[PDB]
């Protein structure tokens, strides 16, 4: 069992952004725009044997059994970010590993995925 | 004028969050899925009292009122709350008053719903 | 060989509100009483054969070869001031004391986590 | 009068890639040299006639009723940055100080923002 948790890099900024510069326009595409890629993304993981866990906000955690390309997956997701939002993902054998994974990427550059076997 | 109300969920990430920790899968695609319902729940609410929605997603939903009983708004948001998640609200004449009384409720407790020219 | 990672609950919340009302002196208060505490969570750690890896901000992350966990975590709840609590995580390493910290965040306040005790 | 609220920007995440790696050496050079930079921002914010509210974790908060050379303050800012930048905002008090700092961590960050500037 394979589990993967994505979420969107530094996107509550740009939604402080909006909300500070009173721009309804700017706030309104980026809500849009985060579901449409969480949808994309979902749509990607279950085209690849994923079993979507969550989906809401601006992360994805899915699970799988079978034999996945990590490489062909998380470059997928890079080609789904929009503007200067980015994607990190961590994976790891439950939820916790996932998460704790999820945690190194996002605290070592963020738009990168971590295996949670590499962190030990 | 036009009235601008900024509602987000109350310590979401936490129960998240725990749900990761504890490999609780159960409550984690609940949270998920409830917290859905319950945004749409809100903005459903506030189209049905005069309201633009301009942002519903993850656990917040911002719209704004060119026309409100501030106390039966936020009842209806509240009798949404589930399990150990509530919600609060911030209004403002803008989005940068709505978004700063927001901060306002979520810093001095939470559940709790604040007026921008309260708060001066 | 067992590391412990001490944080305060929900502090930059209580700090939020000193801004926002323009209370110059309960943010000093903060500021004050918050350095005071860290220091007095150090102290103690020390007296229980502590090692100190880090004191600064809202928490005071140690490591011990040789304790009274329990003692040492009842100290910690004393010293709470006004809205502010104090959560702690334990484990072997960094790592686990760090992971250990994030689930008594994640499952309330004012309560000590073991790593071991989670999985 | 004025009041300016420096923080630094995205220090937790060295503070975390230091608990998930198990690098007790980086964190404590972290929490050092941290604490280094508020200090050196305090004296320098001292030496400028501003009196400390607040200073604790990253942070530091002043005020001054003198004439002050922003650009002057924020640029011996950005010079104590290490490896971590600063941003910080201004105005006529705390609540304003405090939006200005969030305009100014919500628009990339190693700025300094003026509330009168931001309305
Ligand atoms: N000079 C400094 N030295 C050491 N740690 C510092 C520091 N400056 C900032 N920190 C960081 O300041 C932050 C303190 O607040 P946080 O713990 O992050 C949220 P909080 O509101 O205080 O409570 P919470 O952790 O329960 O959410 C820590 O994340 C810490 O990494
Ligand atoms: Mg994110
Ligand atoms: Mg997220
Ligand atoms: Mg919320
Ligand atoms: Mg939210
Ligand atoms: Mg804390
Ligand atoms: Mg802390
Ligand atoms: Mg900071
Ligand atoms: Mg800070």
């Amino acid at each position: 069992s394979m589990y993967i948790a994505i979420d969107g890099d530094d996107v509550g900024r740009k939604i402080t952004s909006s909300y500070l510069s009173n721009s309804e326009e700017r706030l309104t595409y980026i809500s849009n725009k985060l579901n449409d890629t969480t949808k994309k993304i979902s749509k990607m993981l279950l085209s690849n044997g994923f079993e979507i866990i969550f989906q809401a906000a601006d992360g994805v955690t899915a699970k799988t059994d079978n034999e996945v390309n990590l490489n062909f997956v998380f470059d997928k997701i890079k080609s789904y970010s929009f503007d200067e939002i980015t994607f990190s993902a961590g994976v790891g054998a439950n939820l916790r590993e996932a998460y704790v994974a999820l945690l190194n990427s996002k605290s070592n550059g963020k738009n990168m995925i971590s295996i949670y076997k590499d962190i030990l």
